[PDB]
Formats: structure tokens, C-alpha cells, sequence
């Protein structure tokens, strides 16, 4: 019993970290095999952030400019090529170190674990969730770019996002391992907005049940709702509207408690339009939307 | 900027794991040079965990006994010990991946990462702090016993719990790396009380700092206290009170904002005598103690 904020174990990741640095700027890379991946902007200086044209800034680089260290170890760059917003550089010597992995791109409401590193240093795992607008709320400082965003099944490692930028606003954006920023973001000093961000629905009835689970049930109510009632709150309150996709998939944690998605949904309905009454919630004295239906399942089974 | 419930990067840890199996029973080791730790209770069974006779139960045991798998390597079991409630099985192969490390007995108040593990298998890790009253709110299932809580410091990994059980209420206990319980707690399924628990005053006030820090700044006021009147408060809302100590530990983020120890402490004053009125701090509506003074530090200035 019990349910945390659980990251996954950034072991496999930490063997993949290594410090980039192209002229005056420091940022980390991402090595798998042969290959270092890294935000590209690590070609640009202070000057060049305001409207980086990347294609001329790379072309005056040459792959020596690339300097790779691996802790100790240093790696020889044998090639070098941008892929949308990262750099992908060739080394002589294929990670020993790396793991079964993937490239994914995660939907919006999917949540991963952000091994935050500096100079190539890894420092901290947090779990977070890719907001519905593409942002993520982070805790990343200058030098953080190209830490990794990720998720682990049994012994694959599916890399998911790439640190680039801190919008004005405090919020954070980057991109897939193939360098395509999540939203609308470009990897440009400018101030870039973000749209209307919503609650994840599905994660906060997911986190009611992981409630009900570990014995906090005091939101439990004599009442039940459909799709459409339901809706009509979601749409006051800034949540996602649900889909039978979305009481779909917590059917398993529906059949565990014997709540009915729809009797969730009720209860869900007076918390929204009633709040806590200084009440709390798996420690929490809001609507906690960063566990999905199968995070809250594995945290519940003790998958490892 | 950001600020996040952070662990420590688990991969140092993640190589220590490894299963230890005594008849029915199966939990989880720490493999560190040629020592095998792991809680005494791998040698009872369902009947016997009332009331264990440990010293009798472990001397039907031979080496042979206890057997322990990293993963897929087998280790040859050469000597067993107890001291206190932990067992010491002495193997013929030093760790490899034994890291740099200490055994420390942390403090109440005083946080850690855990990985929790299944079968000597990592599962997730999360950070939390050692309650005042020596029980931790993890997220433990059935066999997760031999799960261990650590910091780290540069290279050095700092072993300060272990885990072993559940208390009726849903809390946890467990032990340092020597087997001394944290608490009044003993290994037997016995109800067992936890004393009062308080508020960790020193990490609420380090919280608010990083609030501020981060652009959370709403709470602020235009009052002042002294320890003597904070403390006639502490103790109203069942918090720890606060000593010069905690205030002299306060001072780098005093110097670093601006706000003298005891104008956040008018802040927090309010916040307890008035609630959050709706308002979030740090993507909270309650008042976190699960960040020191030094967490604080130590992500608002990105140390690996
Ligand atoms: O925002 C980053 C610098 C930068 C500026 C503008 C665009 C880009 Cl792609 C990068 C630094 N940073 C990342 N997390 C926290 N700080
Ligand atoms: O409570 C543990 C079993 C047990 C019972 C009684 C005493 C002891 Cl020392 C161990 C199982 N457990 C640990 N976390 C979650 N579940």
C-alpha cells in the first residue's frame, strides 16, 4: 500500500548521458550505439538565440568542433547531421552501455520520467506528464537541455523527449528523439505561446481509483453520471472531455474495485463542483492528473 | 526554473539489487562488495511472523539455504550473520558494481530516495522523508521487503534505510543498514503504535523558498515574527518547532532571496491560520515537507 509520484529507475539512462559542447556552449547528449543525439541549438551562442538560421550555423562547424565526453572517456566524431530541431553525431565507438531501446513520440496526457542532467551529470528523476498543450512543468535549469524524457517496458527503454527550452511563462518544451518539437514551440529566443492547457480527465478518475485502492475513499458518493452530464463539468471546470475510449481503457481498474467508471465520474462531478473541503487525497489537496490508468495498474501490481 | 518532487539518479543503486530466497519466502538484498543485506525476516514463514524467534529460526539455517540471484548470476553464500534485524550473507564475489558508499542513520525530518524492488528487480523510485515520528509514507507492496532509501553525494552513495514492513495504519517502517529500526518498531505482525507525527517546520520554510525562488510569491506578506510567537503557532497546527539551528540552516536561502528567516516564518504563520484560500504553491494546495534546506539548494542550483 501506499502510491507515490514512482519514476522509472534511470540506470539504463544514466549509461546514455555524455556532455556535448560546440564552441562556448555546454549541453548533454543522449548516446545510443554509435550515435549522439543533442538539441541543436549547441551551434548557437547568446547572439545567434534571438533567430537561429541553424543550416548556416552548422555548416561552420566541422565535426572536431563537436567535443563528446563520455565522465573520462572522450569520443571521436565521425560525422555529424541535423534532423529537425537535433544533432545527431557519429562517433568511432558504439555505447557499451546501451540498452534495448525505442524511439517514441508520446500522445498529450501520457506521463514519462525526466532524468534531469548537467554537463553530461545526471542529478535527479522526476515523473511529469505531457500536458495537453505539449508543455511540460519541469524543474530544469541553463545547461539541462538535452536531458531525457522516457519510459521503461521490462528491459526497452522508449526515449520520448528531449529537453530544449523554457518558455517565458516558466513551462518547458522540447522534442520527440527525432528533433520534433511537442507543439507549437521552435527553438528560437522569442516569446511563443501555449495553448489552453486542460486537466487530464482520465488520469485524475485513474488516481481516484489508485485512492479507493490504498484506503482513501471519503469521495465515494451515493451517485452515478453519464458521458454527457459528466461532459458538461468537464467543459466548466477545464478538463478533458472523456470518451468511451477513456472509461475503456480504466476497465481494469474499474473491474479491481468494483466502481463503475460512470460511478467515478459522479464522484468526480462533486469534487469538482464541491473541492476538497480541506479534505485530502492521497496526500494531495487537489486533483492529481500526472498517473495514467496503467501507471496507477503497475504501481498497484508491483511490476518490474 | 520548475521545481520537482525529485530522486536521486537510481543507476548506482539499481546494480546493488539482487533476490534472496530462504524456503517459502523471497525479498530483496543489497549486494555490496562481498555482502549480501537483506531483512531477517526472509527466514520465517506466514505462522511464524506473530511472534518470531529470530535467533532460533536462523539456526535451522545453513548457507546453502539462502539463495541469492542478481538477476541471472547465482552467488555462492560462504558465512551468514545477524545483527539487529538484518541478515549478513557473506558471498564469494565482490559486487562489481559495488559503487562508492557509507551506511548513515538519517535523521527525522531528514529525506531519501527509495527504489522500490520485486525479486531483487527494480520497480520505480521516489523521494520522501523520514517522518518525524520514524515511519516513512512509501508506496510498499508484499514483497518489496530489502527495498533500501539512500542519498548521494558525488560519487558516494549513503545507504540510510531498508525496508520492512507495513503498519496496520498503511505507514512504513524499516531499518538502517546495521538492522536498527527507525522508531519503536519490531519485525513481528503485531499492531504496533508510531508516535504523533508534526509537520517538518525547517522544510516548509525551505519549500516556500523555493516557491519564491521559482515565481511563487503570492503568500508573502508584510509582517514579521519572532521564534518565540511562530512557535505558540507550530504547536496549535501540530508542527515541529522551530530552533536557531533550523533558522542557521535557512540561512543560504535567507542570503539568496532576500527574506529574512523570520518573514517567511510570518508567511507560513498565515498560511496556517488562513489555509491556501484556493491557491496553489508550487503546484500544491497543502503545505510540502518533503524538501530540506539542502534539496533546495541543490536543484535550484543543478548539482550531479
Ligand atoms: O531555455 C533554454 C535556452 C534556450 C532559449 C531559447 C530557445 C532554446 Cl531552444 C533554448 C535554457 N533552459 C532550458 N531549461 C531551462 N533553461
Ligand atoms: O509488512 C511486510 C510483511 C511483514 C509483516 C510483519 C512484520 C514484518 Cl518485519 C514484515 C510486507 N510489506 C512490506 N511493505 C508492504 N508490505
Amino acid at each position: 500500500s501506499g502510491f507515490r509520484k514512482m519514476a522509472f529507475p534511470s540506470g539504463k539512462v544514466e549509461g546514455c548521458m555524455v556532455q556535448v559542447t560546440c564552441g562556448t556552449t555546454t549541453l548533454n547528449g543522449l548516446w545510443l550505439d554509435d550515435v549522439v543525439y543533442c538539441p541543436r541549438h549547441v551551434i548557437c551562442t547568446s547572439e545567434d538565440m534571438l533567430n537561429p538560421n541553424y543550416e548556416d550555423l552548422l555548416i561552420r562547424k566541422s565535426n572536431h568542433n563537436f567535443l563528446v565526453q563520455a565522465g573520462n572517456v572522450q569520443l571521436r566524431v565521425i560525422g555529424h547531421s541535423m534532423q529537425n530541431c537535433v544533432l545527431k553525431l557519429k562517433v568511432d565507438t558504439a555505447n557499451p552501455k546501451t540498452p534495448k531501446y525505442k524511439f517514441v513520440r508520446i500522445q498529450p496526457g501520457q506521463t514519462f520520467s525526466v532524468l534531469a542532467c548537467y554537463n553530461g551529470s545526471p542529478s535527479g528523476v522526476y515523473q511529469c506528464a505531457m500536458r495537453p498543450n505539449f508543455t511540460i512543468k519541469g524543474s530544469f535549469l541553463n545547461g539541462s537541455c538535452g536531458s531525457v524524457g522516457f519510459n521503461i517496458d521490462y528491459d526497452c527503454v522508449s526515449f520520448c523527449y528531449m529537453h530544449h527550452m523554457e518558455l517565458p511563462t516558466g513551462v518547458h518544451a522540447g522534442t520527440d528523439l527525432e528533433g520534433n518539437f511537442y507543439g507549437p514551440f521552435v527553438d528560437r529566443q522569442t516569446a511563443q505561446a501555449a495553448g489552453t492547457d486542460t486537466t487530464i480527465t482520465v488520469n485524475v478518475l485513474a488516481w481516484l481509483y489508485a485512492a479507493v485502492i490504498n484506503g482513501d475513499r471519503w469521495f465515494l458518493n451515493r451517485f452515478t453520471t453519464t458521458l454527457n452530464d459528466f461532459n458538461l463539468v468537464a467543459m466548466k471546470y477545464n478538463y478533458e472531455p472523456l470518451t468511451q475510449d477513456h472509461v475503456d481503457i480504466l476497465g481494469p481498474l474499474s473491474a479491481q474495485t468494483g466502481i463503475a467508471v460512470l460511478d467515478m465520474c459522479a464522484s468526480l462531478k462533486e469534487l469538482l463542483q464541491n473541492g476538497m473541503n480541506g479534505r485530502t487525497i492521497l496526500g494531495s489537496a487537489l486533483l492529481e492528473d500526472e498517473f495514467t490508468p496503467f501507471d496507477v495498474v503497475r504501481q498497484c501490481s508491483g511490476v518490474t
